[PDB]
């Protein structure tokens, strides 16, 4: 079958695990483990990093037949074209492009705060930024069921992931944005997703490696 | 015409400026200025950030009639679809997807170093990593004329950009990689690109904003 390689953490791979399940893909995962302090051994991965035939070795990676992919975004796009989950019109392609990129920005901001020493120091004023962030997602979605338009597309997986994580970090961040709470419920409600969330393969936490100062266990 | 907005710096908008030129697009630019230390005034931009009808306001932005786009990669993809500068087969689409994302990673690494107050003590370690990055690109391109195949695509613009920047940072980083030097020479040899490089509109440095520790002047 297909192989998905990544750390045994949620990280930036929730989107991909969710889509593999949504599309009924025949897959197996390799979940590499990092060592505990002081050093935090990464050898399980390092030992084969440069032996997989990957062009730009990294985690996550996807092996599908003779195809070998890296870059989480690229994996998502690959799967999308494979299972017809892309925007159909120009308006839909545009919305998809922006959200994909925007999610990435929001993800990096989070990691930056969380992989900061005085994690506790910032959270305050960081929770300060959440509303305007959420408001932008809210207004962009509006009354549509999915982010690109009339059908579910790969970007809803990305948007589900980030809205979920901010929801973890700041549990009240969504009270002011009902269409966002409804979108989380609608996504969580897709048949194949619901079933996966009760499964043994489900890995909602931790999000970051023991390394961070939040969701690190 | 089309309107492109961004800082009066190279930053991450070079690929867009180059593609606008390559496609013979009618466009105008707004090059926003930042004040120097210690406050580094951003009002020129802050004064209209929320007044352009953008969904997730940011720099760069592209306004094209009714269409308003943010996120540098979505701006690139929009120009590529309009101008048929995308891959035509699954193989080309994969290679483009990988490269678009790899670029961003390598770009982010440069920035993290360049905005670090510890730049000078930091630099030696960064320098050590250059050869490995360059090798990956070299081996990926191989004997192909362009990154995604036998034809120029929008990813050549991003690759060009990042390889040039690393070459500026460390002049000898391409010596070991002839195919890389040749790619730089070939890209710069395109009729609309040589022409632009001599125009009043060309901006190659400063690379970063005034906050930076290098190429910030
Ligand atoms: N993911 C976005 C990130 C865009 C972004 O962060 N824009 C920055 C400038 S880019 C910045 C940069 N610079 O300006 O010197 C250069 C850079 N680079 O060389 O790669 C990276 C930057 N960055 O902050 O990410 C900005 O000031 N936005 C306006 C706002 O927040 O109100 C994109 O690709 O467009
Ligand atoms: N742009 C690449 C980034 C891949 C990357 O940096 N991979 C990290 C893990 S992701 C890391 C992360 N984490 O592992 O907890 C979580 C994260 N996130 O939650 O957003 C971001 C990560 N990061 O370092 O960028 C890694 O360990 N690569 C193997 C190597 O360097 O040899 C992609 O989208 O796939």
């Amino acid at each position: 079958p297909m192989i998905l390689g990544y750390w045994n953490v949620r990280g930036l791979t929730h989107p991909i695990r969710l889509l593999l399940e949504y599309t009924d893909s025949s897959y197996e995962e390799k979940r590499y483990a990092m060592g505990d302090a002081p050093d935090y051994d990464r050898s399980q991965w390092l030992n084969e990093k440069f032996k997989l035939g990957l062009d730009f070795p990294n985690l996550p990676y996807l092996i599908d037949g003779s195809r070998k992919i890296t870059q989480s975004n690229a994996i998502m796009r690959y799967l999308a074209r494979k299972h017809h989950l892309c925007g159909e019109t120009e308006e839909e392609r545009i919305r998809a492009d922006i959200v994909e990129n925007q999610v990435m920005d929001n993800r990096m901001q989070l990691i930056m705060l969380c992989y900061n020493p005085d994690f506790e120091k910032q959270k305050p004023e960081f929770l300060k930024t959440i509303p305007e962030k959420m408001k932008l997602y809210s207004e962009f979605l509006g009354k549509r069921p999915w982010f690109a338009g009339d059908k579910v597309t790969y970007v809803d997986f990305l948007a589900y992931d980030i809205l979920d994580q901010y929801h973890i970090f700041e549990p009240k961040c969504l009270d002011a944005f009902p269409n966002l709470k409804d979108f989380l419920a609608r996504f969580e409600g897709l048949k194949k997703i619901s079933a996966y969330m009760k499964s043994s393969r489900y890995l909602s936490t931790p999000i970051f490696s023991k390394l961070a100062q939040w969701s690190n266990k």
